[PDB]
């Protein structure tokens, strides 16, 4: 199954609802929740860093980020949070405002496997990604934003600008399933 950080955003139960859609469990848990905590239970596969409203009440995101040993997808405030953690840098560019964006997707990358190169996704732009960390690479553009998604180069870390846990985002459920891949899932 996949643990869940609620950072406090209102598209956490569609994290929930898409993966149980595509057959797999998952557990909305506080953002609070320590690292140790949540790596006691084998059954968990991987870690999602929900969206939510302030990057100071999701600190305890930083050091799941910097230490944990299982797979992790930053959505929004998550993408900001994992930048952050591995000392790249975050910052106000638009208004807000959730808007379908084109996206680009920059490179081959398990994360877009079955995705087309380019895309419409639900997004807001309040904050983003301003320098992403070393080690770091970008997996995907919009017009309006450098780093719509990035990848640790040498552990399963992902980040994604964009909610794919929206109707509205295009394969949406095809990103959350190429992440449930790294995780150990196969979907025959």
């Amino acid at each position: 199954m996949i643990v869940i950080l609620d950072n406090g955003g209102q598209y956490v139960h569609r994290i929930h609802r898409s993966l149980k859609y595509i057959g797999v469990s998952s557990k909305i848990v506080p953002n609070t929740t320590p690292l140790e905590e949540i790596e006691s239970n084998k059954e968990v596969k991987g870690i999602i860093l929900s969206g939510g409203p302030d990057i100071e009440k999701a600190k305890n995101c930083i050091d799941i980020a910097l230490n944990a040993k299982l797979p992790i997808l930053g959505i929004c405030l998550g993408h900001q949070l994992i930048a952050l953690a591995y000392g790249g840098e975050v910052g106000r560019a638009e208004a807000e405002e959730y808007a379908l964006t084109k996206v680009y997707v920059d490179k081959e990358n398990v994360l877009f496997k079955n995705v087309p190169r380019e895309f419409n996704a639900w997004a807001s732009h309040k904050d983003e990604v301003k320098k992403v960390p070393e080690g770091f690479e970008i997996l995907a553009h919009s017009d309006i934003c450098q780093v719509e998604a990035m990848l640790h180069k040498t552990k399963p870390i992902y980040g994604v600008q964009f909610h794919p846990e929206v109707a509205h985002t295009e394969y949406g459920n095809e990103i959350l399933k190429n992440f449930c891949k790294v995780c150990g899932y196969k979907f025959e």
